[PDB]
């Protein structure tokens, strides 16, 4: 029932390159962009072979430098693992020029209430945002 049970994201964590994830991907970025439910790939050439993911709900990804930059800004949804770069989505604003992006359907849920899946702040606080492509 308490805040301690809320999941927090892993957007800032990095896993070592010991599982050959980059090699199986051809050293191409594994990011998936979501724009109002339309999914698209990246496959840009990667520079670092360490892997990342916003939560353990999804598999680890090797990423291009642009998508690693967006991942550490909490622009990837921990619920589904898709990046929120354009279209409509929710943003939690814990501090100046900090935005945690996520889909309305991907909020954390505890005791019937909804929370930011990055940081655990109440999601009724979350603003709806529309960003052009
Ligand atoms: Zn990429
Ligand atoms: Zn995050
Ligand atoms: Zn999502
Ligand atoms: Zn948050």
């Amino acid at each position: 029932s308490g805040f301690e049970e809320l999941p927090l994201c892993s957007c800032r964590m990095e896993a070592p390159k010991i599982d050959r994830i980059s090699e199986r991907a051809g050293h191409k970025c594994m990011a998936t962009e979501s724009v109002d439910g339309e999914l698209s790939g990246c496959n840009a050439a990667i520079l670092k072979r360490e892997t990342m993911r916003p939560s353990s709900r999804v598999a680890l990804m090797v990423l291009c430098e642009t998508h690693r930059a967006r991942m550490v800004k909490h622009h990837c949804c921990p619920g589904c693992g898709y990046f929120c770069t354009a279209g409509t989505f929710l943003e939690c604003h814990p501090d100046f020029r900090v935005a945690h992006r996520f889909h309305k359907a991907c909020v954390s849920q505890l005791n019937g209430m909804v929370f930011c899946p990055h940081c655990g702040e109440d999601a009724s606080e979350a603003q709806e945002v529309t960003i052009p492509r």
